[PDB]
RNA sequence: AUCCUUAUGCACGGGAA
RNA sequence: UUCCCCUGCAUAAGGAUGAACCGUUUU
C-alpha cells in the first residue's frame, strides 16, 4: 500500500480561520500527516498523505481556495488588532508516493527554534521535506 | 451535515356513514 | 369504529450540493 503525498510551506499561519480549515479538512479527508510551524508568529510547514483524491482536494483547497495574502482582524483579549497578511504565501515543495507513513493521525504543532521543527520530523523521517530558513 | 420526492407508524384538528 | 384532507415527529429508498475563530490529534 503506497500512499500519495504533498508537501507545502506557509510563511505565515496566524488567521485562525485558515488553521481551523486546514485540521478539519485532514480530519474531514482521512488524511495523515502534520503541519509545522517555528513560533505562533513564524513559517512552517504542510505534509498530506493519502489517497490521490484527498489529496489533489486538499491541494486545490490550500492552493486555490485559501486566499493567504488577505488581512485579517484577531480578536484579541484587548480588542481587535490589525493583522497584516500581505506578505503571506503558501507553496508546494514536493508531491509524489510513500510506501509507509511513519505518521498515525494528523496534527498541527508549533516548535520553538527551526531545530524542534526538524527533530518533529524526524520522528517520522520527513525532515528532508524541509528546505530550512 | 442540508434540501426535495415516495412509502410506513404514532399524536392533534376539520368533514361523512 | 371506518373512510377522506391538513400539520408535527421517527425510520427506509432515490437525486443534487455548501459553510463553519481553530493548534500532538475526540474518523
Amino acid at each position: 500500500t503506497v500512499y500519495h503525498c504533498k508537501v507545502f510551506q506557509f510563511k505565515n499561519l496566524q488567521n485562525p480561520k485558515i488553521r481551523f480549515k486546514l485540521k478539519m479538512n485532514s480530519k474531514e479527508l482521512s488524511l495523515k500527516g502534520l503541519c509545522l510551524r517555528i513560533r505562533d508568529d513564524g513559517p512552517g510547514i504542510i505534509i498530506v498523505v493519502g489517497n490521490e483524491k484527498s489529496c489533489k482536494f486538499y491541494e486545490n483547497l490550500v492552493m486555490k481556495r485559501i486566499k493567504w495574502n488577505e488581512d485579517f482582524e484577531l480578536h484579541t483579549n484587548t480588542g481587535d488588532i490589525k493583522m497584516d497578511m500581505h506578505n503571506n504565501s503558501i507553496s508546494k515543495t514536493w508531491e509524489g508516493y510513500l510506501q509507509d507513513c511513519k505518521f498515525k493521525g494528523w496534527f498541527m504543532k508549533v516548535c520553538n527554534d527551526q531545530d524542534s521543527l526538524l527533530r518533529t520530523l524526524g520522528q517520522f523521517d520527513s525532515e528532508h521535506f524541509y528546505s530550512p530558513v
